[PDB]
């Protein structure tokens, strides 16, 4: 399992 | 604020 | 998947 | 108000 | 895919 | 009122 | 592509 | 920033 996570930079 | 989560298909 | 959710800042 | 939705194509 | 909608505000 | 509408290139 | 479009309230 | 980790399954 490869998990992703975050924001977007700039929005 | 733009989130982005889940995980990678296939792995 | 990965999924993608949110607004832009300032608009 | 700007929303934002999706997914990350390819993931 | 990430979609984007909404309006500018205070225009 | 200004509408914003679209997709984020990329994604 | 985040495109834009409308006119400012009250001008 | 969006994060990304894991392990590939079955490996």
């Amino acid at each position: 399992k490869v998990k992703v996570w975050g924001s977007i930079k700039g929005l």
